[PDB]
């Protein structure tokens, strides 16, 4: 069946902006997850779960009778696909039961982890979220097996399809770097947003890079990729080695006896893969990477025998029964045990990814250290696993249940404390006044709470106006948010900020976070008067203004826009088209296409373009909040053509005379060219339509003011 | 980007389940299209489009300074996507503004008659839908050029993104027929549901078949696609001659002068395609089929001069400039008035499949007929057209405005008015304990109501139990719904109808129809109670009783199911998948993923299946309502395998023993396969999940047998 993709496969896919719907979720419209989560046995689940690791099942039995180690490796993917650059993957959602995640590669035979699992979600029911109970069942099996654990929150919610997520363009499974839809370029630089070394890997090539066994070239793609996902050298030291400790991988026999994976396998797999023809096909013959690799001499158990190895032996290069390069321990005593066979041992082995760890310099010195220091490794690898399970829950307001750590990390973005009144309704409306009496205008008031408001992203709810982070190192920086412009608004509103608390009794003070975001109102409420409609904006009190040192620069950085379609701003000249990453921001910012469409068509009108553009600003009363954007837009009258000079500039000249009218880029004709997008700009580009697009752009508006705030979910 | 759907091109694709969200929906929840309708001035609009007919734009000049033609084109092509076997297409949801549609090679041009209509849109907004303005402007071009039509109903909401619709498995525009993926096999059997020859056509190919310019074979053709488009012989040719009575085609320069089509388009042709480097691109020298054509002296009037000239010629067939095959009148003056020139005058000219009607022997008799008697010809038309452009908007109980004819149509499955006090709840529930004392079982209350509401599709808006069809011909023969257990399931039914009516006064009564669903709600009531659960299933009374006489049994037979996979039931041996074919039906019933899963794994317990198969009945208490369907579907202790026997029915044993449990289909197991509807099962197979179960199945249940209940909208 030919469908629209088919025919027209570089067209713009909205269907990402109503992924998600009330229609694909089973749970009723008011189904609260923490509401549920709240009142879940909690210190019953992890019972179950402890019961659980030791309770071998002969359809995948457990290897030296515990599951730990495979669970662990559950857990650790879950939420190993993050990627900072956009803050999609991580655990969060429990993705890892949807495809394509289900059927990576690097999954392979995760689909029994998950299947051991039914019973213990089955008997918990809504009360416990599949993303939730992944990363649980990876503590309780570090607990079982001697590690004490830093923490954990629950509130994962559930979600009910795939996310729609760029992992790559290349067409074929695993595929080394160069071909036609190479993710590397340039001294293998690889592509943003993308953070694994091949199509279906969590990170990197465990054999290394494109197979080749080099330790310390592989060290190369660990930092890259690790640094990819919110790691430094000494998490990353201390997550793969704190993993490495347990467990072990699966290589036994060649890999073509694997069958298909869980979404290509029949229907009687019943949701399972990988079905091996390899004797057995399971247990002591089981077969997942291909590499046969036991680290430590007590799999089960925590121990400070990975680093003991590591250094105490030479290591030869080797292959294992499927073929795959590996490394075995010289003139070693078989010390290790078999996963089924009591009388049988092997000698100490390693992947080449565990030897960058000695042979990479920079971690040769963190894996002494945590060689010599073992505590210190403890403690490292406790920080970083629950630093990686948790990287993308957002602000600690959702963090829920009674396991939760009190200490706050620098990673989190935290945001202090209110401790004092908020401003009332009252104080709201003074507020505004002076703001609009200090001569701040539409146009500065409307772009700086746009600017503080829209770095938050839905995929790891970072970011968002709480924390008055605008004025702070980077994003006081950010070219985006016009740097001069903005010192110029936030001296004023820091003197209006001061004033009124100082004239305050009790506690009542009003935060710089607050203030910005209640000046954006009271410019969008002039704009609306402007244009004659008398209009009051929600607002709600509550940020708090976060320090410097609560604000780590350089994991700031990746919030940054480098393309804003809101604001009519491209950073550089980019691949993908600019009407593609707009549509991605939206979905970052949880907007559908119609929210989207209101939004921008009422920033272009208010002035928030970046450089005062005229690009799009297809109004003759800009800082006047009207519905001009779309009518005009949609006017035949006007003919449209690319400039000599930039053939992603559009002008706009009258069909009769060629008169030029208005300039626009491709983010602002897109509107007026993509079906979809056309019918909802006709719907606001219609007579009736000035109070709907007024109150709409309102609404969406406010909405965008509020993502981040948990606090008053 | 590399998607799901290309690792897993065959998977079942469930987001045709959760179109139309709320999401992408610019109106409010609260909008309803029908009261906004109600109050449109719909006598300005018709005035307002009747001076468009003769304002010409010079991006696209008029023919003959008259749009008529080009708009009843657009209209019929906003129709003439219908297809009877599954409903889909026709001019009820707009679809013509969206992808494909807006692409098609058949509907090159309508692009430039939508942008003429954007000023009348424009100006009466949300009261008129572009999918009402397209068929109104249809109307109202034929009203302006002297035909007196039928009448015209209001009431097609917009929609908002574009259907999933099969249109054929080509990967080539109008490719064709005998390639790879020909919609063709046999002696020229067209494959179901299609309707049209080649890929991107409305119905025929205008030179012939493939391109073959014989009439004769053409008309084969014609009455084929015609016919699977609800249309007869009459029907047929006096809407092809009513068409061509106006106007003229396009064809004067070779195609290769004609650029991309509309979602192909650079951004800057703002949603408009097929623009022309031949000459000025438009007007005099506009391209649109290659064909050209002019049919009658009088292109901007209604006339009888299309038989005058069919008949009253000789034809020879010619090219037109772009290389058509065509046909021109023999030793004719050149009586055909030019578009542009008042000077230039042409001879007669005819397409192929217009000389279909002449040399066609069953369609030469109704044209003849036409040409002696004109008013039969305008009467045949009217009624026609009307029906093309209705045939998908339901019961007449959705038509809107003040031109809605007063006949009642045989095509529209009439549904007598009810002129008599309804049943209330009392009654009601004195009439479930009736039919419960009965004998009639919790099976066949629910086998019958499933039987009488399920035949509707939200495709076309026909079927439903509304009428009581159920008891006519063909309904109560079809094997699905069990003929014979039927006949006693409605004869117990009727004669607990005649003593409650004959114990009545003061004229309250009730139908059979009401009567079947009662009797329906009463059996998931009392499956419930045999669960332990005390519910009340919802119930709303007046539905009317149709009679034989007011039923199309041909037309009727559309809606026969083939494949009803909640009644684990397939006719035949087909090439699609039987999971496929779910997801369809679903899709026909306006269900939701969550809402197939619920109502499915409630129907298996209930006993619904035809033929009383054990397929899929996994519990071991059938006709009480629980979730056994589901807790057992998703139990990791039974293994399947499909039967040697058949492989499309497996059997379900216990891992450890080999013991035969259960026997499912690939519908039945596609709940525990499919990585999307696995998760779904296992809400509803949880242990919190009992009192949900019945919940959402009870108001699903309910949604289904209101399906068609437009009388209470
Ligand atoms: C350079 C990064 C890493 C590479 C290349 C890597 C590679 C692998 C491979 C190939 C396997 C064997 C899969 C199988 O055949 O069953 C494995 C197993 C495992 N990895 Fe890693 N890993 C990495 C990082 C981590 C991290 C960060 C953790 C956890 C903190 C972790 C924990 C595990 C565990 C527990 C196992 C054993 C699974 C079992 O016992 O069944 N790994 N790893
Ligand atoms: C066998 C069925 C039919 C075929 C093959 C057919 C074919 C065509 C073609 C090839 C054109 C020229 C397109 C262009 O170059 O602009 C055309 C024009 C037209 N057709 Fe048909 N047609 C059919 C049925 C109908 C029907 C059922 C109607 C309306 C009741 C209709 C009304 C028209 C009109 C009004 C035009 C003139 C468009 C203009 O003036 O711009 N046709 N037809
Ligand atoms: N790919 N997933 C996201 O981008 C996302 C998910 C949830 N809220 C916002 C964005
Ligand atoms: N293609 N679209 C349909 O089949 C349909 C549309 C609306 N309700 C039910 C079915
Ligand atoms: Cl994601
Ligand atoms: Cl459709
Ligand atoms: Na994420
Ligand atoms: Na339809």
């Amino acid at each position: 069946g030919t469908s629209n993709r088919d025919w027209w496969p570089n067209q713009l896919d909205l269907s990402i902006l109503h992924r998600h719907s009330s229609l694909s979720d089973p749970m009723g419209k008011d189904f609260n997850y923490a509401q549920a989560f709240e009142k879940l046995d909690l210190a019953a689940v992890k019972r179950d779960l402890h019961a659980l690791m030791t309770t071998s099942q002969d359809w995948w039995p457990a290897d030296f009778g515990h599951y730990g180690g495979l669970f662990i490796r559950m857990a650790w993917h879950s939420a190993g696909t993050y990627r900072t650059a956009d803050g999609r993957g991580g655990a969060g959602e429990g993705q890892q039961r949807f495809a394509p995640l289900n059927s990576w590669p690097d999954n392979a035979n995760l689909d029994k982890a998950r299947r051991l699992l039914w019973p213990i979600k089955q008997k918990y029911g809504r009360a416990i979220s599949w993303a939730d109970l992944l990363i649980l069942t990876g503590n309780v099996a570090l607990e079982s097996m001697g590690f004490k654990t830093f923490g954990f929150a629950g509130g994962r919610a559930d979600t009910w399809e795939p996310e729609d997520v760029y992992f790559g363009s290349e067409k074929i499974w695993l595929e080394l770097s160069g071909g036609p839809n190479s993710r590397y370029s340039g001294d293998r630089q690889l592509e943003n947003p993308l953070a694994a070394v091949q199509m279906g890997l969590i990170y990197v090539n465990p054999e290394g890079p494109d197979g080749n066994p080099d330790p310390v070239a592989a060290a190369r793609d660990i930092r890259d990729t690790f640094a990819r996902m919110a790691m430094n050298d000494e998490e990353t030291v201390a997550l793969i080695a704190g993993g490495h400790t347990f467990g072990k991988t699966h290589g036994a026999g060649p890999a073509s006896n694997v069958g298909a994976e869980p979404e290509a396998a029949g229907i009687e797999a019943q949701g399972l893969g990988w079905k091996s023809a390899y004797r057995t096909g399971k247990g002591a013959d089981a077969i997942t990477s291909g590499l046969e690799v036991t680290w430590t001499t007590t799999p089960t158990q925590w121990s400070h025998n990975f680093f003991e190895n590591l250094f105490g032996y030479e290591w030869e290069l080797t292959k294992s029964p499927a073929g795959a390069h590996q490394w075995v321990a010289k003139g070693a005593d078989a010390v290790i045990p078999d996963a089924f066979d009591p009388s049988k041992k092997h000698r100490p082995t390693m992947l080449t990814t565990d030897l960058s760890l000695r042979f990479d310099p920079a971690y040769e010195k963190i894996s002494r250290r945590f060689h010599e220091n073992p505590e210190q490794f403890a403690d490292a690898f406790a920080r970083a696993w629950f630093k990686l399970t948790h990287r993308d829950m957002g602000p600690r307001a959702r963090y829920l249940g009674p396991e939760v750590p009190a200490e706050v990390l620098l990673w989190q973005d935290p945001i202090p404390a209110v401790d004092h009144p908020l401003i009332d309704a009252a104080d709201a409306a003074e507020l505004k006044a002076k703001v609009l009496a200090s001569g701040l205008t539409v146009s500065q008031l409307v772009s700086t709470a746009w600017a503080a408001a829209s770095t938050f992203r839905g995929s790891d709810k970072r970011g968002g106006a709480n924390g008055a982070r605008i004025r702070l190192a980077p994003q006081k920086d950010w070219e985006a948010n016009q740097p001069e412009q903005l010192a110029a608004v936030l001296e004023t509103l820091e003197a209006i900020r001061t004033a009124f608390n100082g004239a305050q009794r009790g506690g009542k003070q009003v935060s710089l976070a607050d203030l910005i975001v209640l000046a954006g109102c009271a410019g969008v409420e002039q704009a609306a008067k402007n244009a004659g409609h008398a209009v009051t904006v929600p607002f709600a009190p509550g940020r708090a203004d976060a320090s410097q040192e609560q604000t780590d620069v350089e994991s700031m950085a990746v919030l940054e826009p480098v393309a804003d379609g809101f604001r009519n701003y491209l950073k550089g000249k980019y691949r993908v088209p600019a009407e593609v990453l707009l549509v991605d921001k939206a979905q970052l910012l949880t907007l559908s296409a119609p929210e989207m469409t209101v939004l921008l068509g009422g920033l272009r009108v208010l002035g928030a373009n970046v450089g005062q553009s005229r690009h799009g600003v297809f109004t003759a009363r800009e800082q006047a909040l009207t519905n001009d954007f779309f009518v005009n837009l949609l006017d035949m009258g006007t003919e449209w053509k690319p400039t000599a000079a930039d053939a992603d500039v559009f002008e706009g000249r009258d069909r009769a005379t060629g008169e030029l009218k208005w300039t626009g880029t491709r983010v602002d004709l897109v509107f007026g060219s993509h079906s979809q997008l056309r019918a909802l700009a006709e719907v606001y580009g219609s007579a009736d339509a000035q109070e709907k697009f007024v109150r709409d752009f309102v609404a969406v508006w406010n909405k965008v003011m509020n993502l981040d705030r948990f606090d008053l979910a």
